[PDB]
C-alpha cells in the first residue's frame, strides 16, 4: 500500500526507465544473471551465454528487457489496482516458467543496483523507499497467486 506521493515518486523514477527502456532492461537482466547465475537457466533461449561480454553483445537479450520492463511499468502505471495485468504474468512465471518467489526478489533488487548505478546521485532515498515499496507490492501480489496454485 502507498500513498499519493509514493506514487508520484514511483512514477517519476520510472521516467528516466522510459528514456532508454532497452538499456535499463538490458542492464538488469544482466545484474540479475551475473549475481545468481542460476537463473540463467531458467531461460532456454540465454543459457548460452557464458560471459557477459556475450551476454552485453545479446540483441535478443536487450529486446527481452523490453519487453519486461515494458510490463513492469504497465502494472506501475495502474498505482497498485494491477490484478488483470498481474495475474497472467503470476500464472505463466508459475506454472510454465517455474520461476521461485525468491527470483523476483534478486529481479527487484536488481532495479534498485541499476538505478543506482546509471543515475548515481539523482536516485534519492525518498525515491528508493517508495520504488522498494513498490516493486514489494507486486512481489506479494504474485506471492498470493503463488499460494493458490501451490507453487513452490
Ligand atoms: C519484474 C519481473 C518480471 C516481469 C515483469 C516479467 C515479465 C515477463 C514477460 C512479459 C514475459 C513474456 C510473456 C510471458 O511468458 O508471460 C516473460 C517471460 C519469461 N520470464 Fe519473466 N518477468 C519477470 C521476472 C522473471 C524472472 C525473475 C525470471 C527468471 C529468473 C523470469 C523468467 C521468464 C522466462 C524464462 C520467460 C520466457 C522467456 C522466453 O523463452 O521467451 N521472469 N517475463
Amino acid at each position: 500500500g502507498l500513498s499519493d506521493g509514493e506514487w508520484q515518486q514511483v512514477l517519476n523514477v520510472w521516467g528516466k526507465v522510459e528514456a532508454d527502456i532497452a538499456g535499463h532492461g538490458q542492464e538488469v537482466l544482466i545484474r540479475l544473471f551475473t549475481g545468481h547465475p542460476e537463473t540463467l537457466e531458467k531461460f532456454d533461449k540465454f543459457k548460452h551465454l557464458k560471459t557477459e561480454a556475450e551476454m552485453k553483445a545479446s540483441e535478443d537479450l536487450k529486446k527481452h528487457g523490453t519487453v519486461v520492463l515494458t510490463a513492469l511499468g504497465g502494472i506501475l502505471k495502474k498505482k497498485g489496482h494491477h490484478e488483470a495485468e498481474l495475474k497472467p504474468l503470476a500464472q505463466s512465471h508459475a506454472t510454465k516458467h517455474k520461476i521461485p518467489i525468491k527470483y523476483l526478489e534478486f529481479i527487484s533488487d536488481a532495479i534498485i543496483h541499476v538505478l543506482h548505478s546509471k543515475h548515481p546521485g539523482d536516485f534519492g532515498a525518498d525515491a528508493q523507499g517508495a520504488m522498494t515499496k513498490a516493486l514489494e507490492l507486486f512481489r506479494n501480489d504474485i506471492a498470493a497467486k503463488y499460494k493458490e496454485l501451490g507453487f513452490q
